C-alpha cells in the first residue's frame, strides 16, 4: 500500500532452545525461537522462526546488545526481520523493534520495523509489524 | 488511517554546528542541525532541528554508535524522534533510523520509526516516517 500496520496483540513462543543463563545474560549466549502470531480476534495470522545472539556489552548504560534474525510468515506473504536489541529490555517486559523487509507476496517491496515486548504472560509476547512502501 | 508514511524526497541541512572531524569521526563529537523537509513537488513541508553525539564504538563492526534527537516540525503536528545510529552508515549514505513519537496535531498519539539517508549531494538527504496507531 502506501503504509500497513499489523497487530499481534498475541505472539506465544511454541519452541525456544537457548543457553542464555537465566538472571545472568552474557556476550555468547544463543537462541532459537519458533512462534505463533495471532490478531486481535484470536485467529493465528502466521508464525516466525528466528534466531538471536548476545553480541557484546554496550558501555554506555550495560546493555546486552543482542543481534536478532527471523523469517514471519504470514498468510499472504512473508517478511524478514533482523538488527539490535537489549537483552536487558527483552528481559524487563519492554519493547524492542529491528528493521523489517518484505520478501514474497503482499509485502514485497515493503520495508519498516518489527517490534515487540514480552509480556507478564508466561512465553507470550505482543508485537507490531509497520511498513511502507 | 492506522498507518502513515511521510516520504521526505529531500531534505536540507540549513544550519549546522558541529566539532565532527570529517576525516575521522570519533567518540565525544557532538552537533547540531537545522534542516527543512520538503514534498515529491519541492514544497517545504517543515522543519527539524536536533543534536547528536558520538558515544561508542562497536566491535562487531567498527561503528560509530551515536545518539540522536530531534523534533520534528511539520504543518499540521510535531514528532519527536530519538535514539541511535551508526556514523559510518551516516558517512557512507547508507539510511540509519530510530523511534518516532508524535506529540501533536494530526501525529498526536502515532508512534513509529524516523530514518534518513545522507545522498552524497552538498548536505541533502532523503527521508521517511512511518507511524502507526
Amino acid at each position: 500500500p502506501q503504509a500497513l500496520l499489523i497487530k499481534v496483540p498475541t505472539e506465544i513462543v511454541v519452541k525456544v532452545v537457548d543457553d542464555v543463563d537465566v538472571a545472568a545474560p552474557a556476550v555468547g549466549q544463543v537462541g532459537k525461537f519458533d512462534d505463533e502470531l495471532y490478531d486481535e480476534a484470536g485467529a493465528q495470522i502466521g508464525t516466525s522462526s528466528g534466531n538471536f545472539r548476545i553480541e557484546y556489552v554496550r558501555p554506555t548504560d550495560g546493555g546486552l546488545l543482542t543481534y536478532f534474525q527471523e523469517d514471519i510468515t504470514l498468510s499472504d506473504g512473508v517478511i524478514h526481520a533482523e538488527g539490535w536489541a537489549d537483552f536487558n529490555d527483552v528481559r524487563t517486559s519492554k519493547w524492542v523493534f529491528y528493521p523489517a523487509t518484505g520478501v514474497s507476496g503482499r509485502y514485497l517491496g515493503l520495508t519498516g520495523f518489527r517490534q515487540w515486548r514480552m509480556t507478564g504472560v508466561r512465553k507470550s509476547a505482543e508485537a507490531r509489524i509497520l511498513l511502507g512502501e
